[PDB]
């Protein structure tokens, strides 16, 4: 009856809290004026998006890692370790159809999260953790990132 | 479950078919990356985006027109006159925030249809005829149209 829509400028580096969080049935997409495939490699991680709890809990943790040529999606409670991490191979198959620009889509299907880079399915992510995002993250590995230094993200929430 | 994303790049008098229709509960976004709130006089309309059902049907027209300064929702069936419309005023006061790109949003509430400028809801329409939309289309009066001569635009399908 009263979606929203709300946008961020997220600068590398940065967590930027949300006017209004993501809940069940709500979207989240990442978009980035820029594509760097071979830019180098990550400390591990290139760079990594994440869906925070209002705990601190990484719900969704999303990296990609050029060197190791794969995608990972883990979750973790924070002052914890890492949990199950799903891993998804071939980076570069999977932005095929960007064009110097890209965009990953995060539907939170309540107990799941599915992930969609542009067009294309990655991966229906179950989680581990659950609970509403109310902040994002956007981190780097100094200067290799695939993504533009500042990402925009929108999203629309109070929808079903 | 599996829900879809769709990316269309819409020139100007043009119309595209949907790879996926947009029923209650999808989602509509345009994007404009330039901005021209002082371009000239349309014809009425400076500029037009329509999202049509399959049988010809304007299910929602959105009209910017500058020199009436004021944005038209209306609707109709194939060869037949144009319906009740309803008007916004006062045109720059929507995109207030805007910097050189717009986004125009059009959530899908079955009997209705909430138009969001940027974050601002401009109008909630209801729906004078039903039906799921099959294509859309972007109009233009030869250069004075406020948006670029491409939009893109973004389906969120197969949502609730
Ligand atoms: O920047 S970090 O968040 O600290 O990077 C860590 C994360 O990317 C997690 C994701 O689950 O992985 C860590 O590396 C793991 C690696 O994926 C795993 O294969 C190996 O067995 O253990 C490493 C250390 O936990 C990142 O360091
Ligand atoms: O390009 S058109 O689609 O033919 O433009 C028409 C539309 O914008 C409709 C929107 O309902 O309006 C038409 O003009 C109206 C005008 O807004 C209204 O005040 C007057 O009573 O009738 C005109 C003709 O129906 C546009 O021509």
């Amino acid at each position: 009856t009263t979606s929203a829509v709300n946008i961020y400028n997220i600068s590398a580096g940065a967590s930027v809290d949300l006017a209004a969080p993501v809940t069940t049935g709500d979207i989240v997409t990442f978009f980035s004026s820029a594509l760097n495939l071979s830019a180098g490699a990550g400390s591990p991680n290139n760079t990594a998006l994440n869906l925070l709890s209002e705990n601190g809990a990484y719900l969704l943790h999303i990296a990609f890692r050029l060197q190791e040529n794969v995608i990972v999606f883990n979750s973790r409670q924070p002052n914890a370790p890492w949990l199950v991490e799903q891993r998804v191979s071939n980076v570069a198959n999977q932005f095929i159809g960007s064009g110097g620009k890209a965009m990953v889509t995060v539907f939170d299907h309540g107990d799941k999260y599915q992930v969609v880079i542009n067009e294309k399915t990655v991966i229906q992510y179950t989680k581990q953790i659950s609970g509403t995002t109310s902040s994002l993250s956007y981190n780097s590995t100094e200067g290799t990132s695939i993504f533009s230094t500042v990402v925009e993200a929108v999203t629309y929430t109070g929808l079903a």
